[PDB]
């Protein structure tokens, strides 16, 4: 794995993320893309068509004579907007995960330089890796002579890994303090100034207790114009659109699926039948016929979705305990998301509204105590994916260990492990295995977020970034540990004895870093570069456009373009500095390739943010109290592994030191939330009336209930 | 220490109590007492001289003829006024306190008969304590055998003890849940109809921020002006007035003193000359001369008492950086302690204001910082001081168990431990060691409870009560536990090998139960009933109206009673609830000693708080919520050692239900948690608009500021 396996994924990837990049310049210089690769500058109102007003093209005829303006332009260009001309581009969201970059490379910068000069050098000068293979059987390579192991027992050489140590973890937290504040400040301006959304003057008051002679709605208007007199101004009820929307929706499906086998070519058409209860299909079957799905299957849905309207909006049985009341200020608003109101603690408890459009609304209907059963349920559900995942993450494991496995078992074998670059391209494949199965990974958490009943689009993210965080811990991190650990010095465990198993897992731990750095390399660099090109969202278009179609001008668009994620990106900038920082104090060459990855990322997202994605609510940065209680798990378990590694080589001369470390690290913590929690969590009421008064000075009239009434209802 | 210890403790104890009773019959029958003995009858305006209106006698003549209405009778009497004319002529607080001994009661009782029957018959009939003291030189007796301890290595019969813990576990929670709920309820409809008290308007607002252009009074006024507008009335700031204040005191004293050496048989008078730096002396010195201290000097500080009224009246260099603001509701007064107002986390920080009674005045001048170092300070000097204590806790320790401390060393010895009512005496002398320590500890914590900086004075008692606990816990309870295994396993541990050491330690454990029988015994029965007396108030009052009395009539009244404590209370029904758990599922034999104080408590307590005492305060019962939590603290330690007992005697095939006892235990306090201590920790709003819209319906007219304007100034 030495020099020869890691430049050959380097070579490897390099090319890549270069023909990425040329292939994507041939395919936005093309005018009929265009609208999938500048869409929030036609989302803007700022863009028109094809070649600038379009009618026009740029295709292929000459299409690019030669150019090195073939790269960097995006490059230098994406770097140039202020940042202040982001926020309003595009939201503060986005120039906060981009910040989070940009705080990975400072810290890493600085930690690298000194690790390398000090350690490497120190460790280098040191032989106890070549005794060990040759009187205790542990393999090992040259690329191993730069870590904490070919430094003998004993030590006097430790001393440097505590001292850089303890000033690695000083530098993170100086800087992540310092990131806490500007976010902010930063979230309080931006709070200080955005125009009027309806969220500003509303909450949610969840629990209404049941009666028996008065509706929902008479009992929420009673309460507040006793308990909140002067300001209060309408509410809006919950109810059951879960039926009816779900007939709106197959209708809409209907209709596509249709008018396409529809006008095929026009004229009377053909048939098709797919097995229809699970998903894909088509032709297994009897269903035959014809047009518009039979336009019948489209009638009958439309005839169900006239009845249920009517139920639905006669009923006061479809009514849910739980409404949205507004007022006429927003000091009023905020008296009453941040204060008790009753009794009982369990009826009537309000807090804020999400704006209109990040609210799911298929969870506001489900009833309360089902809540606490269903989180129940999915934490269970959670503990068995992580187990079925050690399954597949060993097959991963035991392809990149294959030297070792290759020995205490010489059988099967790539032809007795010889023809040496296809052990090379071994290291390569497992890269490739964990990258697969980590995808569909994303899609399931998310639905298990969205059972235990939350309601709001923002916090769903948030959880389902929180869930990937632990079983990418446990997961990768350590599985990756413990089964390539086992392979390889499983070879040397069992021609020796039940003692040697420590001493084997620290030579180990550091070993399983190397894979790290190849896996790095693959996903973070060529999927940052292969993330540009943007080609599930240019396919999908193009079908749509030349299928269905039947525009009515152009004003039919089907570009829509996405948002960020959070939940995949976040998670993956995290998996990164947990690397990062374990490995810096242990074996000191993962950082170069760590911050390859920000930087580049940095860039390419720059530019995503700039002209193609599009974001879907916007809650001024929130997750960053989140992003910094991830860091901080970090440094603790980097920490607990240094104590670890050096206990394993006898170092008592050492290890208290590496606790006081943990123990500054939960005081630094702390303080920071103290402050910035409180400005990320909490809305002050001096905030509340500055923003009120001066409204009320600019806008002298304004009727606020035109406004707020209808703006809570539904697919109605 | 068998029955023959016990019983001669018993004996004592039970003689000692009953001749306290007696001389309280008489004292109480006096008529120069009366004052001294129903105070809360007298301070009610209730009752008004010596023989119903005074003047007369019922003294020494004729005094007493026999009766057995000596004592029954104050017994069921107290036990006759309801519990809701009791929350009315004393207060919630007291009622919430008996409440506490009655809880205990219930919990024990059921637990003590089950496990007397179960468990002692089973450790009965099991004989490995008479093997050990055979093969391996295990002291013991014959009261060792109802103990978990001759039973032997090798369960069976280990169940009957995992099975009764679960049930007393369950129990105990199931019972503290119910008083939870009862003290909620309560508490909420005190406070519903308790009278105007000028804090159901009122907030302290700490760190008002700086400036070079306003004082302090010209900011708060326009903060609150602006920002809860409508409901504002007025504020009142904080200023040093530490210096008069302490002025104001030493003239008292300096009068007090002397009026007293003046009238002394009238006339010229004496002299003395105390050393006067650090307390009591008299004549060591030179300031002879004559009356009222010198005069002259109770006119010197009456130079200064005018001239630090003006340094402090005109100068806004003596005011502080805070101010108490009242509102013209209870709803927007509520509102203000429960929301955020500034951006800067620190600054403006508004909470409630305690009545003005409850209020130290010392502490409300000190800076902020301050607090926090002063904090750590104080933590230290914790430390330090349960350090000092395990050495004089051992000392105490070493008398108990010095027929084993006289075996591997016959030597000085109390006539080599013969003469054997000498050594059972030893038993109760270790009790009165532990005694006088411990009184001493509790005024110490309220001293360092009051520089950490609190305002409140009921803040400080909960504070004081709370680091008693740990104290206790820690010292008593371990550290007698560890020095007592110490010197008579000592014994054993010499002659042996160091692996017996585990073995020994689990006989030992049982051991030191008995032990802490005994000083039960002692404190509990002894120390209840001789509290009934009153002496250290009955001394005081006498003293000082005959010397110090020149009364103008008797409106000069010095009589004032006192309370509860908590702060000493509550410390020991504590231990007494933490002993009885552990020892329930080990030595089922402190359980009956255990409920006797419980009873008796009770019954004078009741009485105490029915006729003398009277309260300082009144915060309807928050000391609940901490009161649970120690209990479910306690319940959480015995768990633990009963496991590691069971591990010792080599039962595995048991433990792990002892864990999922303790999960079990803290799931239910979450449970409690929630619900209840929303109760006790955050005024409702819909119980503000009601006593606010009553109360105007009732009074319609009241000025408010009249009220409350005035309530919050000092010694002016
Ligand atoms: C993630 C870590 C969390 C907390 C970190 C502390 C846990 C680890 C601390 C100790 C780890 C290893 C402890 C250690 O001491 O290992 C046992 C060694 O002493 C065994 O030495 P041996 O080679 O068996 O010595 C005997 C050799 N003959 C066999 C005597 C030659
Ligand atoms: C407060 C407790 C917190 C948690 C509770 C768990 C901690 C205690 C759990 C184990 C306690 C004792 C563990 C135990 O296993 O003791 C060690 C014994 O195995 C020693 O047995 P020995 O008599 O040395 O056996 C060897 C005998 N020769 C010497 C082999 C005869």
């Amino acid at each position: 794995a030495t020099l020869k396996d890691i430049g050959v994924s380097a070579g490897i990837n390099i090319l890549t993320a270069f023909i990425f990049f040329i292939i994507f310049a041939f395919l936005r210089l093309q005018p009929f893309n265009d609208r999938v690769y500048f869409s929030k500058w036609y989302l803007r109102g700022l863009r028109s068509s094809p070649a600038s007003g379009g009618g026009f093209a740029g295709r292929f005829v000459n299409l690019e004579l030669r150019s090195y303006l073939k790269f960097l332009h995006w490059m230098p260009e994406a770097l140039k907007m202020p940042e202040r001309e982001l926020i309003d581009h595009a939201g503060l969201d986005s120039v906060v995960y981009l910040r989070i970059y940009w705080l990975g490379l400072k810290i890493f910068a600085p930690i690298a330089m000194l690790a390398w000069a000090v350690l490497v050098p120190v460790n280098w000068t040191n032989n106890e890796l070549e005794l060990a293979k040759h009187f205790k059987n542990v393999t090992s390579s040259d690329i191993d002579k730069l870590t904490i192991s070919n430094i003998p027992e004993g030590s006097n050489r430790f001393w440097a890994h505590i001292i850089m140590a303890y000033a690695f973890t000083i530098w993170t937290c100086y800087m992540l303090m310092k990131e806490y504040e500007t976010v902010a400040n930063m979230r309080l301006q931006f709070l200080a100034s955005e125009g009027r959304r309806p969220d500003q003057f509303t909450v949610l008051v969840r629990n209404v207790p049941p009666d028996p002679d008065e509706t929902v709605s008479e009992l929420v208007e009673h309460f507040f114009l006793v308990n909140h007199p002067d300001n209060y101004l309408t509410h809006q009820v919950v109810c059951n659109a879960n039926k009816l929307a779900d007939l709106v929706s197959k209708k809409t499906k209907l209709q596509n699926w249709l008018d396409y086998y529809q006008l095929k070519y026009t004229r009377n058409n053909s048939q098709i039948r797919p097995i229809t209860k699970l998903g894909c299909l088509g032709l297994c079957g009897q269903k035959v016929d014809a047009i518009e799905h039979y336009i019948a299957e489209v009638d009958k849905t439309s005839k169900e979705i006239a009845e249920e309207r009517e139920n639905v909006v006669n009923d006061q049985k479809s009514v849910m305990p739980a409404s949205f009341v507004s007022f006429k200020t927003r000091w009023a608003a905020a008296v009453c998301a941040q204060t008790t109101q009753t009794r009982n603690p369990t009826e009537w408890l309000t807090e804020w509204a999400a704006e209109p459009r990040d609210i799911y609304w298929p969870n506001l209907a489900i009833p309360y105590v089902s809540l606490t059963v269903r989180r129940l349920v999915m934490n269970v559900a959670f503990f068995f994916l992580t187990f079925f995942f050690i399954i597949p993450i060993a097959f991963v494991q035991s392809l990149a260990t294959i030297e070792g496995i290759e020995k205490v078992a010489p059988f099967l074998k790539v032809i007795i492990e010889k023809d040496f670059i296809k052990s090379l391209i071994q290291g390569l494949l497992a890269g490739i295995a964990l990258k697969l199965f980590l995808i569909f990974l994303p899609a399931i958490l998310m639905t298990m977020s969205k059972f235990e009943g939350f309601t709001s689009v923002s916090f769903l993210e948030r959880r389902s970034a929180s869930r990937y965080y632990i079983f990418n811990l446990v997961n990768v991190f350590l599985g990756s540990v413990i089964a390539g650990a086992a392979f390889e010095q499983l070879n040397s465990f069992l021609n020796q004895s039940p003692n040697q198993i420590p001493k084997t897992i620290g030579m180990a731990i550091p070993m399983k870093a190397t894979f790290f750095i190849t896996y790095i390399m693959v996903d973070g660099w060529a999927g940052v570069a292969g993330e540009i090109l943007m080609l599930k969202p240019l396919i999908i278009y193009h079908l749509k456009n030349a299928f269905l179609v039947k525009t009515e001008k152009d004003r039919e668009e089907a570009m829509n373009p996405g948002s960020i994620g959070f939940n995949t990106g976040e998670p993956q900038i995290q998996l990164y500095f947990l690397l990062g920082l374990v490995y810096a104090p242990v074996t000191p060459m993962l950082l170069p390739f760590i911050l390859v990855f920000f930087a580049l990322a940095y860039v390419v997202y720059r530019h995503q943010i700039i002209n193609v994605y599009n974001q879907e609510y916007e809650s001024a940065a929130a997750f960053w109290p989140d992003v910094h209680g991830r860091v901080i798990t970090a440094l603790i378990i980097s920490q607990l592994l240094l104590m670890g590694l050096l206990g394993t080589k006898h170092a008592a001369s050492a290890a208290p030191f590496l606790i006081a470390l943990p123990v500054i690290t939960i005081g630094f913590h702390r303080f920071c939330k103290g402050r910035f929690e409180p400005a990320f969590v909490r809305y002050p009421l001096q905030e509340a009336m500055m923003k009120d008064t001066l409204e009320r000075a600019r806008e002298p009239n304004l009727n606020l209930k035109g406004y707020l009434q209808d703006a809570y209802i539904h697919p109605v």
